[PDB]
């Protein structure tokens, strides 16, 4: 069908942080996730769409902190929204980009913003190229929000939030398809020295 899309998730993984080594000041990021990509976040339709991704996060936000991704190529710091694992002591900030290197990582610290592309978080008719599928980057960074623990903590898998796809396409943009934005759980290492 025309408006055959379907939603895939985009997932990124706590088991790619480096063991976090202590030698204490909150907020603090402690380290960066690898970077995961998604080509076909929502894909399967035969008609090309004009299409946009809008980001709500869906974890409790504990407050902001000041950081600039060493991925990426943002050249300034941002303001990040720390959301909650739901694991006392960590938090995590995420940053989203469209699917091809030239496009911003894109700091989440708004309740919804359009993280592909960036010019429809001031202009409301603003979509991606017709194209036949919507991907996305994934950024996240832990942060320390309190005193850490010597030894293994296990994060849970996490639902960080979802995209909403958005067309001009009317049939398309009322289907309201959702994909999940996922943090993988894993095992993370705090060396207390
Ligand atoms: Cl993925
Ligand atoms: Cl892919
Ligand atoms: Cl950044
Ligand atoms: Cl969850
Ligand atoms: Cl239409």
């Amino acid at each position: 069908g025309a408006n055959d899309y379907v939603p895939s998730p985009i997932t990124i993984n706590t088991s790619t942080l480096p063991v976090v080594v202590i030698g204490h000041t909150y907020p603090r990021v402690i380290g960066e996730l690898t970077g995961t990509s998604n080509q076909y976040i929502f894909n399967g339709g035969s008609l090309i769409a004009l299409m946009r991704g809008k980001f709500t996060p869906t974890l409790p936000k504990i407050g902001k902190i000041t950081y600039n991704f060493r991925q990426g190529n943002n050249t300034q710091s941002s303001d990040f929204d720390i959301f909650d694992t739901g694991v006392p002591g960590l938090g995590i900030i995420i940053g989203m980009a469209g699917y091809w290197p030239a496009t911003p990582l894109v700091p989440i610290n708004s309740s919804s913003i359009y993280i592909d592309p960036v010019a429809a978080n001031t202009n409301p008719n603003a979509y991606n190229g017709a194209t036949g599928s919507f991907g996305a980057r994934l950024y996240v960074a832990f942060v320390a929000t309190g005193r850490l623990p010597n030894g293994y903590v296990t994060i849970p898998t996490k639902q960080l939030g979802h995209i909403l796809l958005e067309s001009n396409r009317a049939s398309l943009n009322n289907k309201r398809l959702t994909a999940p934005v996922m943090l993988n759980g894993g095992r993370i290492q705090v060396q207390s020295l």
